[PDB]
C-alpha cells in the first residue's frame, strides 16, 4: 500500500478528438491505467479539470468550471466502478446528494482502504488553477508525488509543436520551472509544490503501463521537477 | 406586478447552432425577452434543462444533468445581470458558494421585489423530467401559467419533424395530452399540472415579443393546455 500518488488530468483530456464533452472510450482507457495502480497497492487520488465543458465574469466562469470538474469526477467514478474499482468522490464545495464533501480524515481512511478518491471543485475557490488545486490535494493527502498527465511526453525547453527542434528535459528544479520560458504549471502551483518538497512528474497519460512504470519503478517516459 | 409566470427552456436551446455548450448570443436574446417581461411588471421564474451539456448509470447521469442545469442557470444569471436585471439562482441541491438553495419564503420575496428567479437542479431528484421540475416550481410559486419554450410554434397533432400534414393545435385538454400520442410534456408533468389546474403554454422562444404577447395580452403564437 505504502505508495501514494495524486494524478491530475485536464478536462480536455476526457473529450477525445472533439473539443467538448466526455468520450467514454477515453474514460475507459484512463480507468484501466488507474486499475493497474490499484492492483499494485498504489493509493490513488485524482483531480480533473473542467475545460471539456467550460458577459460571463471571471468569478462566475470559475464556479461553472468547478461544477464541470464534479460532472467529470462523477463520470470517472462510473468508469472506474464499472471495472470493479471502489471509488469515492469528494468535492471542495458541498453537494451532498451527488458526492461526498472533502474531509481530511475521511479521504485518508478511503485511501488506506484501497479506494480511489476523486477530488472535485478544485480548492473550492476561484482564481486558483486546476494544477494548484491538484498540488494542494496531493500535499494534503501526503502523496509521494503528483503526476500531471498531459498530451505530451514530458517537459520541453520550448514548445515541441513549433519549433520542432524542442528538447525534452528529463529533470529540472523548481527554480528552473519558476524562472524560465518553460511552463510546467503556473507559478502558484510550482511554489506550493516547492515549499512542501512535492516532486512533480509530467508524462503522457495514454501510454499503456506508463503510470505504473513511473510510480512503481521510476521508469517509463516522463520529466520530473524537484 | 400581479402576473407571475414560470418559463422553461431545454438545455439544448442554449447551445444554438452547435449541439454542445452555450451560445452566448442565444443567451443574450433570451435575456432581452425576459427583460421585456420584467419591464412590464411580470414576475418571472425560469427553469433550464441540461441537455446541452449532458457505463454511466441512470442515477449518475441524472445527477450530472442536474449539475448541468446549474451551470446553465449561472450563465443565464450572468446574461440577465449584464443587461441590468436583478437575478437570483436557487438550486434544489445546496451548492452554497455558487448559488442560493431553494427556499419557498425566499423565492416568493425575490419575485415580489421584481427579481428574476432561476431554479437549478430540477427537483433535486433523479427520474423526474425537467418539464416535471418546471411544472412543480410553477405551482409552488403560484404561477398563473407555465410556458414551455420550444423550437416549434406550438403543439402539433403529429410531429412536424415528420408530418408535412401535421397541424398546430391551438387548445387541448389535459386528457387530450395524456391520452393522445401527441407530445406536450411527459405524463408525470401533465398529471401534476392537471391536478393543480396549471395552464400550460407551448411556444417558440425565438420570436421577439412573443412571451410578452402571450402573458400580457393572451396573444402571439402558441398552443395551450387547460
Ligand atoms: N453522494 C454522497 N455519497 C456519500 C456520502 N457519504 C457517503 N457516501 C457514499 O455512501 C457509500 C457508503 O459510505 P460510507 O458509509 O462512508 O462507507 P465508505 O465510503 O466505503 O467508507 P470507507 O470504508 O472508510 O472508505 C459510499 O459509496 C460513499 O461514497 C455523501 O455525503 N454524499
Ligand atoms: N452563492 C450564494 N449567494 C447568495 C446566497 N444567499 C444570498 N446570496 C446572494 O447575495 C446577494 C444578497 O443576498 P440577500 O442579502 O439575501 O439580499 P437579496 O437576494 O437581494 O434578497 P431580496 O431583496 O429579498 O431579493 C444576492 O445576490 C443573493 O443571491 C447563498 O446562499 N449562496
Amino acid at each position: 500500500k505504502n505508495k501514494r500518488v495524486l494524478v491530475k488530468f485536464s478536462g480536455e483530456a476526457l473529450a477525445g478528438d472533439n473539443q467538448f464533452g466526455i468520450d467514454i472510450h477515453v474514460l475507459d482507457h484512463i480507468a484501466k491505467e488507474i486499475k493497474s495502480l490499484v492492483e499494485n497497492d498504489i493509493e490513488v487520488g485524482i483531480v480533473i479539470g473542467g475545460g471539456n465543458i467550460i458577459i460571463i465574469r471571471r468569478t462566475s466562469g470559475d464556479y461553472m468550471g468547478m461544477l464541470a470538474t464534479v460532472i467529470n469526477a462523477v463520470a470517472m467514478q462510473e468508469a472506474l466502478e464499472h471495472i470493479g474499482l471502489d471509488t469515492r468522490v469528494q468535492s471542495a464545495i458541498e453537494i451532498k446528494e451527488i458526492c461526498e464533501s472533502y474531509i481530511y480524515r475521511k479521504a485518508i481512511r478511503h485511501l488506506e482502504k484501497g479506494r480511489v478518491v476523486i477530488f472535485g471543485a478544485g480548492t473550492g475557490n476561484p482564481f486558483f488553477t486546476t494544477d494548484t488545486a491538484a498540488t494542494l490535494r496531493a500535499i494534503e493527502i501526503g502523496s509521494d508525488l503528483i503526476i500531471k498527465a498531459t498530451k505530451v511526453d514530458g517537459i520541453y525547453d520550448k514548445d515541441p509543436n513549433k519549433f520542432k527542434d524542442a528538447k525534452k528535459l528529463d529533470t529540472l528544479s523548481y527554480n528552473d520551472a519558476l524562472i524560465g520560458d518553460i511552463e510546467v504549471m503556473d507559478d502558484t502551483a510550482i511554489s506550493l509544490a516547492k515549499d512542501n518538497k512535492l516532486p512533480i512528474v509530467v508524462c503522457n497519460m495514454f501510454k499503456k503501463g506508463n503510470l505504473l512504470q513511473v510510480i512503481k519503478h521510476q521508469q517509463g517516459v516522463f520529466s520530473m521537477v524537484k
